């Protein structure tokens, strides 16, 4: 792909984080803590899952960023509407305002309803995410495999401002403690 020139500097929004997340000082890395991180509750925080949003809001244009997923067993990545549900249980789907892929139990899937199997020969250590607001496109790229396409959501109905979306996953296994990291431009 040739989307690298639309690179944007994403930072994480502490106020949206689940209360167990630890966001680095530079707001570029997030991981699961082993306990509540001693913050007050607020209506923005994802309550049920280890999720956080980027601070940036996008309503036009083309945007690209990269995320490091090295040695994680489980995670979700993509974009979502600014007005997604924060509290209780929900599925990741375009109907609920999410355009995402994930790793879970040694398989990669796109967050369609129902979910779509992905065909990845080279397990990615870094994922590129491209959004074309006007075209209604969200695409995912395998940076470890020379930028190969993973998945394209097209005919997207955003229906609002978009925010970068992250889920570090639970760590029931003890094998999923590693952070998500926003990679330098
Ligand atoms: O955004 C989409 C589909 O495009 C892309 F995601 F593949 N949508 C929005 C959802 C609400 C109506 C049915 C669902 C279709």
């Amino acid at each position: 792909h040739h989307h690298h020139h639309h690179m944007v500097h994403i930072t994480l929004d502490r106020n949206t984080a689940n209360s167990w997340l630890i966001i680095s000082k530079d707001r570029r890395q997030v991981r699961m803590g082993d306990t509540h991180q001693n913050v007050s509750d607020n209506k923005e925080r994802f309550s049920n899952y280890p999720m956080v949003l980027g601070a940036q809001r996008f309503s036009s244009g083309k945007m690209y960023w990269e995320v490091d997923v090295t040695q994680k067993e489980a995670w979700d990545l993509g974009v979502c509407r600014d007005s997604v549900q924060r509290k209780g249980q929900f599925s990741l789907s375009p109907e609920n305002g999410f355009w995402t892929i994930w790793l879970w139990q040694d398989s990669y899937e796109a967050g369609t309803s129902p979910q779509t199997t992905l065909h990845i020969q080279v397990p990615p250590c870094q994922i590129g995410i491209f959004v074309d607001y006007e075209a209604g496109v969200v695409s995912f790229y395998n940076i470890t495999d020379h930028g190969s396409l993973i998945y394209t959501f097209s005919e997207c109905v955003f229906a609002g401002p978009l925010r970068p979306f992250f889920n570090v996953g639970f760590n029931y296994s003890g094998g999923n403690a590693a952070p998500l990291k926003l990679c330098p431009l």
